[PDB]
RNA sequence: GGUCAAGAUAGUAAGGGUCCACGGUGGAUGCCCUGGCGCUGGAGCCGAUGAAGGACGCGAUUACCUGCGAAAAGCCCCGA
């Protein structure tokens, strides 16, 4: 979610963890357009995940290649 | 008290007029400030690392504005 837990993951495991919530993002979509979103709340939440994913895969992508 | 004659004069308001009471309309006037103007001083360039200014987006629900930019009303770090 946000600490040293998350960074410590592989190159190739880190874009399944992208893809991951993307797969669930987009059946949170299909669930609110048939009108069961009892939990608006995950939506927010799962595109921070993603947000903090590709911000952290840009943060190792520099350090080291200086 | 009565009939006849001779005179004179009142009241009626379909509608109008002046004044008064009460209203409707309208937004003057007073009070206000959420907005402006001037002067004084500060500060004074932005862009091929892609501007100024825009299009289309991003919301559980989103027409308008704001903020943003498929990492999308926000993501990471430092400080308060």
């Amino acid at each position: 979610m946000k600490p040293s837990e998350m960074r410590n993951l592989q190159a190739t495991d880190f874009a399944k963890e992208i893809d991951a919530r993307k797969k669930e993002l987009m059946e949170l979509r299909f669930q609110a357009a048939a009108g069961q979103l009892a939990q608006p709340h995950r939506v927010r939440q799962l595109r921070r995940e993603v947000a903090q994913l590709n911000t952290v895969k840009a943060e190792l992508a520099r350090k080291g290649e200086q």
